[PDB]
């Protein structure tokens, strides 16, 4: 097992120990799972009644919190930032230290640092181009030409295509592919034309990519992804898209060619975007909302309907097709009174 | 071709031959695309008119249909179940018989059963566990510490990560990723900052995973999914979901982080949960239904609007965004009579 | 870089030079992205204002449209089929020429026209059927039985099963999964039983294919695509879905097992269609709408709700819970008067 002192731990988020710094912590856990081998914390002034309790060894608090608790504390102004920050040091995910595979192909035309691992059956195109410090997991391929910046991790069976530019600190989840050609298409005559995608996609710095999330390359310009923009899983980038730094989309979003979202914006769940629409910044769009038209006011949008047992929704879809009576019934009151 | 006679067949559901037993039957079909060299079934009492037109061989019938019938039947209690059964016997799915491919990667703190087999270019890292006449595809990739029980049958091109723990005869389609990195990101100042995500996977017996479905890795504690779970195709499963046994979720369903689901529960395609919820025992949810908020009676539960034309569906936004007016209008009302 | 003259250029579409024909040309671009080295067009009557501020080269038009025009001009009937035309000699995406790699697997049982590549890590299966000038990915796995038609291009990473028939000049995108074994259990008294899935796919000519789009096999009769339909990315067609020839699909729609989609058809991204339901022809679903009931009617159908400011679509949600009132508070005044 991986473990550190309270010390140690206090030491790498600034806190101030409030019983023994010696105490040896193991992992992390929740209030009500941890036991006394473990460090957990108080981000939720709602589970403030869950504290006494907790059999954790010790607590990430709030001095405000930590005031008369019968355990041990770890002080900070956010335990949550901390807990954050304190969660890589128990992180067991292997890392395959530098060098290339036996395996993995690699074109002569190819830069590779040599800091940089290149994991089994990985494949590199010609002029690819892989910084310092990157970790390219097994069955990865990058096309020709593509750049992963330093301190990029890819799992395994991650796609680059041709023309695919990433800033540093990219993470990239399994089965992502990023430069793949999206729906484009003329109607000559009602046959659907192949529109050739002869873009390319740029990505910023500190951008993580959920699995199977799909990127499309540019018709002509490039796909654009800002800085420290976080992507779930199982998204759908389309062919030009814009994303403002700072941009949080949940998992199953799907964004049509050519939207533009600015900065510090957050798409919750299964959000859609028709094409070529513009989102200001700091806008919140609540889960399996349809946004289909521009977005100027900063806060918070939805569509959909409230949830109801099955038989209580027939009655109000069927309320709601007798709308039109209701405002003719209305109308012929409204002139005799 | 693969064949077997009515009494074979007959055998392994134990029905009772209505006809000759004699006769080799080589596939099974609708009713009313089937050949006389096939079985067929009535399972719907609606398709009950289409039975006399049949050209199918034999008929899997409960014996209230079989009574005054034309052909030679096999007669059983559930037609479905037993047409369900012999299904397998005409699965001309490949299936590569036990040992490694010399390709395949296996690093040497991985156990492995004799009895099954690992395919081309597979790929299984250490601590790994290959229980007894497990089926691992081409390109598979198992992580570190990642365990599979006895009867799995994995596709090609299945990712694990590291500490993914499945219980016996599970079943994962293509593209499936499980023990990814889901979203788990705090703010410091409106910049997203990684929390690692230091939980695991556990996965029961007999669980159907469909192709490029990604179930997340737990953020502290594991991911859990119950026992005879089906989940069908593009679905993802956040961070610390747990899934009651039995449980059934169509395509392209969305669980947010945290969300509890009990026992026999259906969710139809693309029906999406906010996280942190519960849904009790026995909760059937309609096909793009929002879940919102916890549920505690069994039943069936819709969000959406009922399809109109484009025209209509205009008509009746305007006369949903008028509703104001109307109860403006109505107290007025009230108000003189 | 790739260049050519306005004539060269001119020659592919049968357009008329009005100004020099030996002008070098080095790729296309948008009407106010374009430099001087590079060819636009106009195509939407919208755009008609920023034609002539364009430091465009030269510029695919209506003689209309280039009738009184400051620069130089290629002019055609249909710009923006031109363009399409035209894209594909700017495409910089790599073509690894004919001939296996040492790496590809390939069974004694498979055929392989001499014409085609099959890239580093292959797989192909006991009686597979490689087609003339067929292109075949790193990492692909082609399934046993399975036939691509000449003209085929396979992205890396795409996966089929046994016993997947594709027409010609196919184009699959990275990720996609091709005869899946889709969502098919009966309940034996609350436990899921494995139907097995023992039809294959048929795909007919000039299909594209998304990234990360799953296609189930058939039960028992195949999954039918038919010719020229073009499916965006992260798309799922259940088991013994049939789509008629022309028909186009959006990003993340998702269509239940047995559905019938009719010929030119288009449904916009997230539309999800119930199973066992018949879509005539020339039918447009609007997006995220959920198709519950067949379509007889040629036309365009919606649901979902118009976006509001989360506030205003509180206070919309509570008028709608409150028609009951208002339909009661309606009848007692339909009474006296
Ligand atoms: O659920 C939260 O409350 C936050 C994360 C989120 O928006 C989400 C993630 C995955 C599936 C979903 C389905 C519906 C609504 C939201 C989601
Ligand atoms: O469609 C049925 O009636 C049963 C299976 C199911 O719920 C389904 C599967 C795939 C896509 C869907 C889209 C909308 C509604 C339902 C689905
Ligand atoms: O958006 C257009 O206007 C045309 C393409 C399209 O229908 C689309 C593509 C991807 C995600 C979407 C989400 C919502 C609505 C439409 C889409
Ligand atoms: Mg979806």
């Amino acid at each position: 097992t991986l473990s550190y002192t309270l010390g140690q731990l206090a030491a790498h988020v600034g806190a101030e120990v409030r019983g023994d710094a010696d105490l040896p912590i193991q992992g992390l856990a929740t209030l009500q799972e941890a036991g006394p081998a473990q460090l957990s914390f108080l981000a939720n002034p709602q589970y403030r009644k869950y504290l006494p309790e907790s059999r954790a060894g010790a607590v990430l608090l709030t001095a405000a919190d930590a005031d008369g608790f019968a355990g041990t504390a770890l002080v900070v102004a956010n335990p949550y930032l901390a807990y954050a920050s304190l969660s890589h040091l128990f992180d067991r995910k292997p890392k395959a230290a530098a060098g290339i595979h036996p395996t993995a192909i690699v074109a002569a035309d190819a830069e590779v640092d040599p800091s940089a691992s290149v994991g089994a059956y990985a494949v590199i195109e010609s002029g690819a181009r892989i910084g310092a410090g990157v970790s390219i997991g097994a069955h990865c391929v990058i096309g020709a030409r593509s750049v992963i910046g330093e301190g990029g991790w890819l799992a395994p069976r991650v796609t680059l295509y041709h023309d695919v530019t990433i800033g540093a600190r990219v993470s990239i989840q399994s089965g992502a592919v990023i430069g793949g050609e999206g729906f484009g298409f003329a109607n000559e005559k009602g046959v659907w034309q192949k529109i050739a995608q002869i873009g390319g996609v740029t990505i910023g710095d500190d951008v993580e990519i959920g699995a199977n999330t799909t990127i499309d390359r540019g018709a002509l310009s490039d796909t654009l992804i800002g800085n420290g923009v976080k992507l779930d899983n199982q998204i759908m980038i389309a062919h030009n898209v814009q994303i403002g730094d700072h941009t949080a989309m949940a998992a199953c979003v799907g964004i049509s060619g050519s939207a533009k979202i600015g900065r510090h914006c957050m798409l919750a769940g299964g959000v859609g975007l028709v094409g070529h629409i513009e989102i200001c910044d700091n806008v919140f769009v609540t889960g399996m909302t349809m946004v289909t038209r521009s977005i100027t006011e900063p806060g918070s949008y939805s569509s959909g309907t409230a949830m109801q047992p099955a038989a209580e929704w027939k009655k109000s879809a069927a309320r709601i097709r007798q709308l039109d009576d209701m405002a003719r019934r209305l109308q012929q009151l409204e002139k005799r009174l």
